[PDB]
C-alpha cells in the first residue's frame, strides 16, 4: 500500500507532497496562493482550490486504481474565476463554486484524471456562498434570497445544465455544508438538516428538524458521510456533533465536545469511527454506532477557536491506519496511530503547514 | 427586523446603600435604587433580576432587570423595559455566598445555620418567596443544586472549620456521604461538573446514575505551598475552571484529565477577575497596579496587558475600596472607586473606550441584557 | 508564637550581637576575625557575617527554624558555627535556588554553600573559578551560574558584563554587554543587574538565558547609574537606586520600566517590607525614614529618626543600617550606640536596644509561626 | 537643457549625534556630520537645508543641503553642490516639533515656554537667527504659520493638559479665541487647510478675511471609541490629509466635503507613513510586522503589501530603534537600523530595488533633491 499525503501552506503559494511510509520521497509544486486541498477522481488528482487568489490548479497524484504508481505531477490547465469555494464531486463530476461571480464550473472527473481540466459553466440567479451538487441528473445548487446589503440563502434546488430549475426549491435557511452517505445528500440548515434521496422512484426531499432536546441557538453547517454504514457527522455548533440517520428516528444523537472543535474526519478504512480535533489540542475517537468519543489524546499544543476562521490552526487526514495532522507552528505533520492514538512519527514540512489532503491506499501490480 | 443588542450594567455603592443602573451603551439613560447596605451584585434568571446581596445589613433585596430574553422561537427574543425593584425582601443574619444552577436560587447565612431557595422563573416574575434548607450549623458557607439534590458545606463541631460537601434531600436529611473538603470553599460550574475549593486540593463532583460523583483533584506538590484556591469561575463555553491559588497566582483546573492544574503566576497581587463567555478560551484579571491582563486558559498564560486604572494595593482589608470588574459582550466594564467612574475596555485590545460617570465610590458591579431579536 | 531576632556588627570590633526583639535583654555575643557585612540566609536559619578586609565568612546558627509542617516554629539559642571560610577579600553574596555564593573579590572564584547544609551546620563551599579577580557576583539562574565577568584592562578593575556559565566555568551562552555591572537582585521571574547602559535583566528560558537590557530612558537624570538593587518577594518589582539622590521603581515587563523617585537628601540604605510587598523604606543622610509606595513609586510619609549621618566621604564609614522585623524597623545609629525601633504602621520610635560599641550592618531573622 | 534628477538622503543615527548623507543614485557620494545628540530630520527651505532637533541633548543644528531649486518661467533649474553644515546652532529647553508654512521655519521649545521663528530664505543663505515668539506656558506644542496669524497650541494652568489651537501675532498677543481641541497633537497642511489631531476630532483652520476660520471634524460615531488622531501627513494632490487613528488603523480625512472620514483598518500596528507627491491620492505606511502597504487614499484601502524589513514590534517606547520612511520620486527609502542600511523601495510595485549601507542604527531621515533643468 502506498498513501501519499499532500500538504499545503498557510501563507506560500506551495504543496508539499510525499509518501507516508518514506517522507524523504517528496516533491513541491507551486501554486498562485494559500490553498485548500480535495482529493479527486478516485485520488489520481488533488484539487488546490486558492479561494483569496481566485484560482484552482490540479495535481497528478499519481496513484491511479490494480494500483499503479509514478511521481506526481503538476497539471498545468488551471482555472481562474472570482473566488472558488466550495468543491462537490460526486457521479463522476467535480463542481466548483465561484462565490463572487454567480456561477459553478463542472469538471469531468475521468477528464482530470487524464489531465485536462475543461470545465462546462452552470449559472446561478445570483452570487453566493453556495455549492452546487450532481444528483439523480440534476445539479442541485444552493439559492440565495434577493434581498440586498454577506448573501442570505434561502435553500436548495435541482436545476438541469442550463441552470433552468429542474424541482422546486426545498427551504434550507442559510443552507450551510453537505455530504453525501449511500443514497443520501444532507446539507445543513436552520431549521435542521436537509436530505435528498436518489431513489429509485426519483429524487425524495425530506427536512429533519432539530429535536427540541439539542442546544438551542446553534446549526449544523459541517457534514462528513460514511463511506461504510449510511450515516451522517455534522458539527452542532462549536462545541458539539451529531450523527444523523437519515432514514429512522430518532435522527439526531448529540454529542457534547469539551472544547471546541479544529477539524474532524471520518475513517473510510473503520466506517464506524471517525475523529475530531478540538483546541486543546486533544484528537478524539468517535464511535458513530455508540454516538460517542471512546478515546482522546493530546496530539498538538492548543489553537483557541476565538478569532478568524483562517487562523493557522491544524488539519487532519486518514491514511490506513494513521491520521496525519498539521501543525502549523510545529512545522511539521504528525502521524497518529488509529490503533490506540500513540504518535508514531512526524514528517517535517516548511512553513505553516495547513491545509491537508491523501490519495492512495492499498493495491495490486501484478 | 433589527439585531438589538442592550447591556444594563449594576454598580454598588462601596459604602451607600445604592445601585446605579444604566445602558451600557446609552449611560444618560440610568436609574438609582436604595439598599439598606453595602451591595454585592449577581445577575441571576438569564439577566432579568439582579440580586443585592447586603451581607452586614442582614438582607438581600432583587432588582428587575428588567431585560428579558425569550425562545419564539428558531432564535432568542430581547424585551427590553426599565428597571424596578422587586418590594419582596429575603431576611436573615448575614446571608452571603449565592448559588444559581438548575433555575434556583440558592442564599447561605452565615450566622443561621440555613440557606433560601428561590425559583428562578418566580423570580423573574417578581415574586421572592424562599423555601428554607436546614443545616447542621451554621457558617459561611453554601449549598448547590445538582442532580436533583442539594449538595451543601459542613461545620465540624468546635471562624468555623468546615469539613466538606454533601447531597441533601429538601428537607436536609443525607442523601450520600461526606465528601472530604477541608476549609471547602468557592465554588463553580462548568461542562458537567462542579467544582470546590479546598485545603487538600480542589473537589469535583458530576451528576451520575447513581446519584452524585465525587473525585478530590490533589495540589500537586509543584504548586506554591501554604496557599490554596478559594475562589472559582467556570466557564460557559468550554470546559474548565479558573481559580486563584494564593493573592498572586491562578490556576486553570481540567477536570478531566491529568494535568488538572496549570499554574499562571501574576506579578502583582490580584483584584478580581472574569471569564470571557463571549471569547470562552479568554479571561481577564485586574491586578493591585491597576493593570488588566488577558488570560489564555488553553495554554494557561497571561498574554496581553494594559493599566486601566491606578493602583490599589493589596495591603489592607479585603472589602476596601478597589476595582471590581464584569463582562459586557465585546467590554470589560471595570468601576474606580477612586475616581468615581466606570472604564469601558475593549477585549479586542484592552484600549479604554471610554468611561461613565457613577456618583460615590463605585464598587461590585454585575451585567444584564445581551443581543436579541425583535419585531 | 512570633519571634524576631536581630544580629547587628559593630563597626570596627568583629562582633556581633544577637537579641530578641521582643526582649532585648535575651541576648547573646559572637566574636568574628574583623567587620561583618550580615545576610540573613537559609530562610533566617543562618547569619552569614562577610568580613572582606579580614578575609573571612563566618556563620551563625540564627538558630530560628520553620518548618512548613500553616508553618512550625522552633526556637533555640543562637550559636556559632565554628567552620568558616577564608579566602581573598570575600565580598558580594548571593542566595538563590537554595545555594549562597560569596564572591572572593582578589581570588578570581566564588565559592559555593548549598543552604540546607549551612541550616543543619555546615560549610563545606564548592569552587566556582572566574577568568579573573574582580568586584563581582555569582547567581544561580535556571540551572546556570550567573557570573559578572572582567575586562583585561590594566591594573579597581573594569568590567563588562554578565554571562552564564555551568559549575566548572565553562560558558553556556555569549556575554551581555553590562558595564561597570554593578549591584543585582531577584523578583519574580527575573534577575536584574545595574550597568552603565542601564538595567540588564535575565529570565531563564527554554534554551538558557533570556536577557533584555532596559536602557536608561533620555527623561531620567543624566550622568548617574542604578548601582544597588533589591527585588520584592511578594510581588515582581525591583527597587534600585539612580545616583546617590534618586531611586527608580523597576519593572521589568512593561513599559515605563523606570519610574524616578527623587530623594531630599542622599541616600543611606533601603529595604523592602516583606510583610507588605507594595511598600518599602529608604533612610536619607538627614536622618529621615521615609515609606515608599512602589505601585504608585512614591514617598507617602518621612519622619526623623537619627541625627545626620552625611554622605561625604568613604562608603564604609559609620553610618545607619536598616532591616525589617514584622511590624518594625530596626535601624542602628551607630554614634548613638543603638538599635532604634520604629513601627512601619506610622514611623514612631517603639523603643531603642542598647548595644555595645558602634552598631553598623544589621539583619533579621524569624517570624511567625505555630507551636504545639 | 538638460533633465537632471538628484535625490540626497539625510540620515541620522539611533544613539550617536550623526547624520549621513548620500546621493540616493551614486551612494558612495557621502557626508558625515556631527550633532550634539540623536536628530529628528527635517528638509526645509525646498530642500536647500536639512534641519536635525535634538530634543534629548537641548539643540538644534542645519545642515545645508546642498541642492537647491530655482524658478525659471516654465520649469525650476536645479543647483548641485556639496553639502555643508551651517555653523550657528540654537540651544534651548527641549525643541521639539517643527513647522514650515510661508518661509517660515519655527521650532516650539517644549520646557521653554516659547517658540523660535526663522526665515526660510535666510537658513537658505546659511544664517540662524530665531525670532521669539513667546507662549504662555510650556508644553508639547507647535506654532504654525497661517494666513499672517502665528497659529500656537495652547496648556492650560495646573500643577499638563492642553487645551486646543489659537491664533496670535508675533508678539503673543491673541488675535482669536481659543479653538477647543483637547490634548491637541499633530498638524498638517494640505491646500488651504492646517490639520491638527483632538481628542473629540480633527480640527482644521483656514484664512479667511476676518482672521482664522475654524471647523472641528469630530470623530464619527462608527470609528472605533476611545482612540485619536495624534499624527498628520497633508496631501499635495487631492486635498485630504492621512492620519493614524489609533496604533493600528488609519483615516483618510477630507476636510472639505463629506464624508469627513475613511477608516482603514491595519493588519498590525503602524510604525510610520508616508505621502506620495508624484500621485494625486497614493500613500505608503510601514507596519510593525515589517510590511510596506500602499495606500489608496480615494477608495481608503490597502491596496498592495510586501515585507520590507524584519519585525519592529510597536511594543516598548515610541523613540525606541525603527524604521522610518520617505518618498524619493519613484522610490521609498526606508531606514533599517539592525540592517544598518537604508533600502531602496519600487513604488510601482514595491519591489527591493537596491540598499545603501550606512554607519551605525540609521533611524530618522529626511529626503532634498528632486528633478530640475540644467542648461
Ligand atoms: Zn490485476
Ligand atoms: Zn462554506
Ligand atoms: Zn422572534
Ligand atoms: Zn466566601
Ligand atoms: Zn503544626
Ligand atoms: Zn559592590
Ligand atoms: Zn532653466
Ligand atoms: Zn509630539
Amino acid at each position: 500500500t502506498l498513501y501519499r499525503v499532500f500538504v499545503g501552506d498557510h501563507e506560500k503559494g506551495q504543496v508539499t507532497a510525499f509518501d507516508l511510509a518514506e517522507p524523504d520521497h517528496r516533491w513541491t509544486f507551486p501554486t498562485t496562493g494559500q490553498v485548500k486541498l480535495y482529493s479527486v477522481a478516485g485520488g489520481a488528482v488533488v484539487a488546490a482550490v486558492q479561494s483569496d487568489a481566485d484560482t484552482v490548479q490540479f495535481i497528478r497524484s499519481g496513484i491511479s486504481f490494480d494500483i499503479e504508481v509514478g511521481d506526481p505531477a503538476a497539471i498545468d490547465a488551471s482555472l481562474t474565476g472570482p473566488r472558488p469555494f466550495h468543491l462537490v464531486e460526486h457521479d463522476g463530476k467535480v463542481v466548483l463554486n465561484y462565490d463572487q461571480g454567480g456561477y459553478a464550473e463542472i469538471l469531468d472527473g475521468h477528464a482530470l484524471a487524464e489531465g485536462k481540466a475543461e470545465p462546462g459553466r452552470f449559472p446561478q440567479a445570483r452570487a453566493h456562498h453556495g455549492f452546487v451538487a450532481p444528483l439523480g441528473g440534476n445539479w442541485l445548487s444552493t439559492v440565495a434570497s434577493d434581498e440586498k446589503v454577506s448573501v442570505p440563502r434561502l435553500g436548495l434546488q435541482a436545476f438541469d445544465a442550463e441552470g433552468n430549475p429542474a424541482g422546486n426549491l426545498a427551504t434550507c435557511t442559510g443552507i450551510h455544508g453537505e455530504a453525501f452517505s449511500g443514497a443520501y445528500l444532507a446539507a445543513g440548515c436552520k431549521e435542521g438538516v436537509l436530505t435528498v434521496k436518489a431513489g429509485a422512484n426519483g429524487s425524495e426531499y425530506k427536512l429533519l428538524p432539530y429535536p427540541a432536546d439539542l442546544p438551542q441557538g446553534v446549526t449544523t453547517g459541517t457534514l462528513l458521510g460514511s463511506t461504510g454504514i449510511q450515516v451522517f457527522l455534522g458539527n452542532y455548533g462549536p462545541d458539539g456533533l451529531v450523527v444523523i440517520d437519515p432514514v429512522d428516528e430518532p435522527h439526531y444523537r448529540y454529542i457534547k465536545l469539551p472544547f471546541r472543535r479544529v477539524d474532524f474526519a471520518l475513517d473510510p478504512a473503520k466506517p464506524s469511527t471517525g475523529y475530531v480535533l478540538t483546541e486543546d489540542g486533544s484528537l478524539h475517537r468517535i464511535d458513530l454506532l455508540k454516538a460517542e468519543i471512546v478515546a482522546s489524546a493530546k496530539v498538538t499544543e492548543p489553537y483557541s477557536m476565538d478569532g478568524h476562521w483562517n487562523d493557522p490552526r491544524p488539519r487532519i487526514a486518514m491514511a490506513g491506519d494513521e491520521i496525519v495532522v498539521t501543525d502549523p507552528n510545529a512545522g511539521l505533520v504528525r502521524r497518529i496511530a488509529t490503533e490506540d492514538l500513540s504518535e508514531r512519527g512526524t514528517v517535517p514540512v516548511e512553513g505553516k503547514p495547513y491545509n491537508i489532503a491523501v490519495t492512495g491506499g492499498s493495491g495490486v501490480t501484478h
